[PDB]
């Protein structure tokens, strides 16, 4: 039994009068008098079937009246022309005059409708995730994810990259984020860990002469699952030898351009680059969405010394110009003030300045600033009549994050963040170290093997606080897509970095000795980059929730609600592993 | 700055007189005082460097004399034409007259030679696997594995298969092969399992309408690791909807034809097919190597009834004709008799029949068989003067396995098994069930959801043991490459199969209820196939050892001797997992 001659999305008027066989799911049933119409579905599309006993038989209609939603059926019949074509679907010119029907599975009704806009809540859909996947918004995301993975692997293979599978059962490390562990039966009392990333092995592959490595690979981290955080997640992990920062960025810029061009139909030019300091100062974060304005303007010199204690005592006074919103009401302003006072944000208050359409600049602090003072502030913003400036103050890092949250929240609300617009950029020149004045300590901002920029190595002897890292982050639309760094290959530079970081030679060997010992047999210069694959696909699809790009995700407690994992195992398994559960 | 303008394998006479910069590992040093020659290596090849004393500073030559094997260096110099060309390597027309030298890493000597024929033993090489990977016999296998993976994904994607990542943290089941398990911190006393295969989820993807799914995917099994048995291993896992057995076979035959043509350079025709019964009878196994002869000939009628008790009492007398070996000496025959008497094989003895060069057939049992008796046996084999027939006897299944081992061993010894020769075939028509008298139930030989061939359904009522399965195995050169089966979608047939297998309804629900219940929402017909990827790559490369196609393998006890995993974890980790080691 051939089950089908065609898919349910490929027939058209060119197939008029052909005899065909189709199989699929009953998407919709329509009854008019004695005739029955059915939308037959598979992955490829919908084909309409018509049951008309006058042109078939009374027995066929008897069986067709038994059909329900999501029945799996097979039909044979003749392609005929519809009276009026449905222009919205590829097969909309034709319909199948059914002659034969076989019910393959008399399905129960689905617990929620199999439709783009379904009546099922999220928890019910995850319980029945295998039926959720039938729906176009989920099926299409899995297909799109597949297309990106193939494009990534073909592009990087063409560049000379070799895909290398690295082990999943590796060695557990005490420090850092929690490992998932795997008890060993053959080695009782001992464990493997699941990998946080291929970091150890990808560096060993550079020592091993592989030159250009990549892997699309699952990673595992047993951390708090907050927003869009899965215990297992997918990365594009890459490592290259004999490269400068510029080489790593150009290669992966080319890949990202390749993906964007295919997805958007537009070539993208050279990606803009910002230093860490520029991004923090202008946007209040190190992964900026540069598709819209509301850039930061610091106001200290214009506002201090005028008896407004809040601005006088703050380390930084900084604001944004919200264009066209000078007519915002008191309720709207208070709503924004309440929103930034939420503990999630932590702001203490907000100052507002209206550049009215009649040209008068007024504020919530007119007792301290006259019209000319306010006008100079509007001039600092380049604001125009009709604009609304919002001003926060506080500690430098704290208030930049608060203002950044407010900027992004306003960007969403005002419709300035569009899923079809893409602004990629690199953030570079992160500080290598961060100094604490009280304790006279440096703390590492990156992995201890991260190289200082070559031109900053001379700074390490006496001015280490001014050294930049040879590191780079790729950002799209305010989402961090990936990043990495150039690594140290000079044994003396590495020891000097460990000393600056507060490690004795013996402490450094205790935590990092395996790789350092391997490097002595001929590590080359090398650097790398890893993408968040889940996030990259979501962003390329104009989305910022990664959940539905994962076929079988977990909930916030790490549980698969569809198969009920994790769960208890048998006593004989525990015994054979030499484990007792603390009770 | 820049480490290289070119790789160490791409320069040639076309680059004559260009200034170039190269980096890599010092493969070989030849120092004759007035001139030093260095073979510089990277993944792409070797380029010869010349340090010419009379044309160089004294400092450059002094630095060249500091170089040792596997130093990482960078040089700049001029492409010049070799006086004595090396036709065997791509850069063999040229050499670099070095102007500048930088030691990037003054590597320690490797613990074994970085050469095709190395002086390192296997355990030392695995301890330093990252240095073993530098050698061409290992590097080339990893590159080859990457090439096969790419071809597989491109071929199946073009056929319409969608790659879907399935979870690694899944639910452990008490039955089946032993799971590796993962304790959950967030859900104390509960565990995940690592997947033996994507079995459950690939069926759910058919219920979910994905139609054609595949994955090159890691699998995990905590069973005895004998020879070439890794605790984690890679599969090509595939599943399709609305297919017949023939559909699944044609798709993956096409994939295999594509791979064979690309690697071996010859187009292959339709693959031969044997039933399980035919393979067992002709070759003594269900994964036969058909590239050479020595096919089995059963001899019961020709040997019984001549008062030779051993053959009289034997269930099966069967032999092979070893062409051209009639001059084997008594020591050689005794060696073969001893070899099959080893515990691995378990044979009790061996009879030989020589078709001598003078035309007389003689044997080791002339007391019972005359010249006419021996001649009838030679005719059954189609043996000719110069041939040696070897005959075993015993229980049907045990002696076929013994004779198959002898056949394969002789095939290797005689040079009949060539790595460059490929004979793929399918083995089909396996028995669906096997009867167990001890438990008074049938045993499934494949997945319990495997469907009987349609034409065998009538046998289930009374002769269930004669039913053939809708199942198929792909074999190449005596290696099982993969297999699968068509699944049941009729729940009443499924319930009948559970009864034959000895399950009460309540027991079948306890063990298979999750998929049974999911199928009620519209499982379609579906079938699948999984290949052993490690084995497929090895076989395509003419090898039968899979170890060196795995970048970082484990030893026979499941431990990675390079990083020394598994190992004990911290008491703080055990405590937060509520686990105690049984002392």
């Amino acid at each position: 039994h051939m089950f089908r001659t065609h898919t349910n999305g490929e027939l058209s008027l060119k197939n008029l009068n052909e005899e065909v066989t189709l199989s699929g799911w009953v998407q919709t049933i329509r009854d008019k008098g004695f005739m029955i119409w059915i939308d037959l579905r598979d992955r490829y599309g919908i084909t309409q079937l018509v049951f008309d006993q006058d042109r078939s038989s009374a027995a066929l209609l008897e069986e067709a009246k038994k059909l329900g939603r999501e029945f799996v059926i097979q039909v044979s019949g003749k392609v005929i022309e519809r009276a009026s074509k449905n222009p919205k679907i590829p097969t909309g010119e034709i319909e199948i005059l059914v002659e034969k029907l076989t019910i393959l599975n008399n399905s129960e009704l689905p617990p929620f409708t199999i439709e783009d806009e379904t009546d099922g809540g999220e928890e019910l859909r995850m319980k029945y995730r295998y039926l959720d996947i039938r729906r176009n918004p989920v099926k299409e995301k899995l297909i799109f994810r597949h297309k990106i993975a193939q494009k990534v692997r073909n592009y990087l293979s063409d560049q000379g990259f070799i895909e290398v599978e690295t082990p999943v059962l590796i060695k557990s490390t005490p420090e850092g984020a929690r490992d998932f562990v795997v008890p060993s039966r053959m080695n009782p009392g001992q464990f493997y860990a699941l990998p946080q990333s291929p970091q150890t092995f990808k560096q060993l592959l550079m020592v091993g002469g592989m030159d250009k490595y990549f892997q699309i690979v699952k990673c595992f981290r047993d951390e708090d699952l907050r927003a869009d955080r899965q215990p297992e997640f997918t990365q594009i992990d890459c490592e290259m030898a004999f490269v400068e920062q510029e080489d790593v960025m150009n290669i992966f810029e080319g890949l990202t351009q390749n993906l964007l061009k295919d997805i958007a139909g537009q070539e993208f030019g050279k990606f803009p680059r910002m230093t860490f300091a520029e991004a923090m100062k202008k946007y209040g974060n190190d992964k900026p969405d540069i598709r819209f304005g509301m850039e930061f303007h610091e106001l200290n010199d214009l506002v201090k010394g005028k008896d407004f204690k809040i601005f006088d005592e703050a380390e930084l006074v900084v604001g944004i110009n919200v264009e066209g919103c000078a007519e915002y009401t008191r309720k709207q302003i208070d709503e924004l003030t309440d929103w930034i006072k939420r503990p999630q944000i932590g702001a203490t208050g907000m100052v507002w300045i209206k550049y009215q359409a009649d040209g008068i600049v007024t504020s919530s602090v007119n007792k301290f600033y006259n019209e000319e003072d306010l006008k100079k502030i509007a001039e600092e913003f380049g604001a125009k009549p009709g604009d609304l400036m919002l001003v926060l103050s506080g500690n430098e890092n704290k208030v930049r994050a608060q203002l950044s949250a407010l900027r992004m929240e306003l960007g969403n609300r005002l419709g300035l963040r569009k899923g079809n617009e893409f602004a990629p950029l690199w953030v570079i020149d992160f500080p290598l170290l961060e100094w604490d004045e009280d304790t006279q300590r440096y703390h590492a901002m990156h992995h201890p093997f991260t190289s200082p920029k070559p031109e900053d190595i001379h700074l390490l002897e006496n001015e280490a606080g001014k050294a930049r890292a040879n590191a780079y982050d790729l950002v799209i639309n305010g989402n961090e897509i990936g990043g990495g760094s150039i690594r140290i290959f000079d044994k003396d530079l590495q020891a000097q970095m460990f000393s600056l970081l507060g490690f004795t030679p013996e402490e450094a060997e205790a935590q990092f000795g395996f790789l350092m010992n391997a490097f002595k047999y001929g590590a080359p210069p090398h650097g790398g980059l890893a993408f968040g694959f889940d996030r990259l696909v979501a962003v390329l699809d104009g989305n910022e929730v990664i959940r539905d790009y994962i076929a079988f995700p977990k909930n916030n407690s790490g549980r698969d609600v569809m198969i009920d994992a994790p769960a208890s195992i048998a006593n004989e398994q525990l015994d054979e592993l030499a484990l007792t559960i603390n009770i």
